[PDB]
Order: structure tokens, then sequence, then C-alpha cells
């Protein structure tokens, strides 16, 4: 399973933009070293979505639609330390489907873990975008969707610790989920079309965080 | 370094004790890739100790106190591992000293997520061992203390989802040191006299969660 390589390609696009708003010289700046750190630590949030603590709260249930989230993130992050560093500097050895199943995705996300420390970020990509399609969710309109949350997050003083991500008892990315449902996998991956609904989706987001009509990027800022 | 044998022995005897604590017949329901997964949990805390992201809160400063308690974490789940498979079934390579300086604290903590998906659970006793002398903390004290929280935890509804960790304002970890601070490295490994010295820390831990006099246990419950 993969996607278009032209698809690909503007993902791999957006994500240098988004890269490039926390810091103009990223590429100068960071090492293969901080995107494999930084997808061990969404593996850590993914795993932390399902019951596998035996010693405390037993009976609770995993959390199937942070996990799409969890995932979303650690793209991010795998397509970030592509750009930096090629996997030559297979995948059904570590994911074990279907990922419904709490031991399996326990198991392959934990090799995400091991993958990551490898620099294999290309190979990381490619499980990800198995896992969605296995559990069944658009992979391509939560990526933009998140990617559109950092992109606001960076405006409202993220890195300078000011942003508040619960309130009122919401998570901001609980409200990724709506901004979403109404694309298809067609809709974001058409070939001739694509661009207007990824435009879409970014307005949907911006519009979710009342996000001032002039401080609004769209599709073409990115790519 | 390391400990005496007859001091990790004793460590060894009160970690099965609190694991039958959490189940009677832990040792046939767990199996070593819980360990396993329970620290890279533990590691993921501890590496969140610092200001490692590059993209939110950038002039954070390191959590130096909350690190000795994730160690001591580490520690209670390498013991447990340790109990149920050997290492059959090498540390300046894995371990950057000194550990005060970000860059080695990093690299290394990392390492211990790649020593415990490799199930070498002695070698990650060992390498807590070596961080707590490099770092300079009573890592035996830390563990008694952190070891008794667990029980108290586990007899306030920790299982069954009921415990709250934190309570104005104050998390039931940071309490811990505070009940640590009197003992020193030789009142706790004294061949002599460590017990009393041991049990004389859960006794603090037990006045600072106010646990009544009937439900506290002693040292001899443990050995
Ligand atoms: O150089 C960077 C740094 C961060 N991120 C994004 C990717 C991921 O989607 C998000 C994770 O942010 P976080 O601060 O860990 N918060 P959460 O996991 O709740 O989204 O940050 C980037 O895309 N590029
Ligand atoms: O079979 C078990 C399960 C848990 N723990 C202890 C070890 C560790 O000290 C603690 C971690 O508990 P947690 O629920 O992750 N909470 P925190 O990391 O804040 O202490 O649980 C055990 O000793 N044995
Ligand atoms: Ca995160
Ligand atoms: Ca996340
Ligand atoms: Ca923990
Ligand atoms: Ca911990």
């Amino acid at each position: 399973v993969s996607l278009s390589p032209l698809i690909l390609r503007s993902l791999a696009e957006l994500q240098d933009g988004l890269n490039t708003v926390v810091d103009k010289n990223w590429r100068q700046l960071r090492r293969p070293g901080d995107w494999s750190l930084a997808i061990t630590m969404e593996a850590a949030e993914l795993l932390d979505s399902y019951p596998w603590k035996w010693w405390k709260n037993v009976k609770a249930q995993p959390d199937l639609q942070n996990v799409k989230i969890e995932l979303t993130d650690i793209l991010h992050f795998s397509l970030s330390g592509a750009m930096q560093v090629s996997d030559e500097n297979d995948l059904a050895d570590f994911m074990f489907f279907p990922l419904s199943d709490t031991n399996n995705a326990l198991a392959s996300f934990q090799n995400i873990i091991r993958l990551a420390s490898l620099q294999r970020f290309q190979l990381v990509t490619s499980a990800v975008i198995a896992a969605a399609d296995d559990i069944g969710f658009n992979l391509v309109a939560y990526y933009v969707a998140k990617h559109t949350l950092n992109g606001i997050r960076q405006m409202k003083g993220y890195k300078d610790g000011t942003y508040v991500k619960v309130q009122k008892g919401v998570e901001d990315n609980e409200l990724l989920h709506g901004c979403i449902s109404p694309f298809s996998l067609d809709d974001v991956t058409n070939e001739g079309n694509y661009k207007t609904k990824w435009d879409d989706i970014m307005h949907r987001v911006y519009d979710a965080f009342g996000t001032p009509k002039e401080e609004r990027l769209n599709i073409g800022h990115w790519l």
C-alpha cells in the first residue's frame, strides 16, 4: 500500500513548509536523531491510547479516535526525517494486522519505535500508510487537518509556552475529526482536484479555531 | 558500579511482593514483553523531563528531580523483567556520562528503550544503578519510597481507576523527596542495619499519605 508519488511529494512540501514556520533554517538546525526521538515520543502517545497497564484502571477502553491523531503525528515526523536522510544512509516483519486487535497494535507500534531509532523514516511512513489502510481512516485528510492545527499552534504562542491545548473539556486535536469527516479518500487524492479539497480542509480547521481571515494561509502558501 | 548482592536480592524480594499485591499470580499472567513495554513508557516519561522539543516551550527547564523518580520506576520494571527471564535467554556503549549534559541524557535514555526491547533487563538495572551513581542520588532509598507509594496506590483504588495522582497542585511522587532526604547511602546499604532504615523510609511515606496504622505494611511483610 502506498500513495501516489505526486500526493506524497505534496505532503512532503507541506511538511517542509511547516518545519520552516517552526524554524526558517530547520534543515541546518535539525538532525536525524531529533526525528527519531520525536517519533518515539509520539509512538508512546499512541501506545498510551490502549489499556495496556495491568495495574491501573484495568477495565479502561482504548481511545481509537486518538490513535488516528497519533499516527498522523508520526507521519509528520517520518516525512521530516526522510527529508534529511535516506533509508539507505520488510514491512510484514514489523506490522501485525488487523490493528483492531490490541495485542497486534501494541507489538506493531512498539516496532515503529525500533524503526525510528534505526532512522528508517521511509519505512515508518510506509507503516503509517499501511496502518491507516488497515484501520480504515483517511490519513491524507488527517494530515492536512493536523498540519493546519500545527500552524495555528505556532501562531498562538506554542514555542513560547503560552498555548493551552485543552479548553472547556475539549482537546484541540479532538476538533479535527469533524473538520475531516465530509471528505472522502478520493476527494483528497484525486489527481486533478486534490488541492482544492486540501484547501477546504484547511479552511475548516481555521474556522474551528476562529483564525482571523488575514492570518489564514491557503493551500498555495505551502506548495 | 553495582549494589551488594544481598541488597539487590532484598530489592528483588520487595519487587516480587509488590507485583503480588497487583496480582497474586503475576508470575503466570505477565510476560517479558510486558516489562519491555513498561520500561519503554517510563523511559518516555524520563525523556519528557528534558526540554527536548524545538517547537514547543523552547526555553523550558529540565525537571531534574523528576528524573530521579522516572529512573526509580524503570528499576521496578527491570527488576521485574529479570525475575521472569534472564539476559542469557557493554554498558559504556549505551550510557554517556555525565548525564548532567542534556544531550548525553537524551542519548542514554533512548538506549534504555533499545535494551528494554531486547529484554536485557539486568543490563537496564545496571544502567539505572550507574545513572544514579553519576547523577548522585540515593537509588535504593528512592526505590523503597516509591515501592511504598506503589502499594498505597493499590490500596486507594489505582486498579479501579478511582485514584487521583495530583491533588492541590502536588503530585504524589513529589512528596517522596522529603521522605528520603534524611537517609544516607550508607544508612540504606549497611549490612547489619539496612532493614531498619528501609522500614523507616516506609513509615515516612505512609505518614506522608496519612495511611491508617492498621493498613500499613512494615519491612518484614516484604522480605
Ligand atoms: O519541526 C516540527 C515540530 C513539530 N511538528 C508537529 C508534528 C506533530 O503533528 C506535532 C506534535 O506536537 P506536540 O507538541 O507533540 N503535541 P500533540 O502530540 O498533542 O499534537 O508537531 C512538526 O510538524 N515539525
Ligand atoms: O506489576 C507492577 C506494575 C507496576 N509497578 C510500579 C512500578 C512503577 O514505579 C509504577 C509506575 O506506575 P504508573 O502508573 O506508570 N505511574 P507513575 O509513572 O506516575 O509512577 O508502577 C510495579 O512495580 N509492578
Ligand atoms: Ca506529542
Ligand atoms: Ca500526539
Ligand atoms: Ca508511568
Ligand atoms: Ca513514572
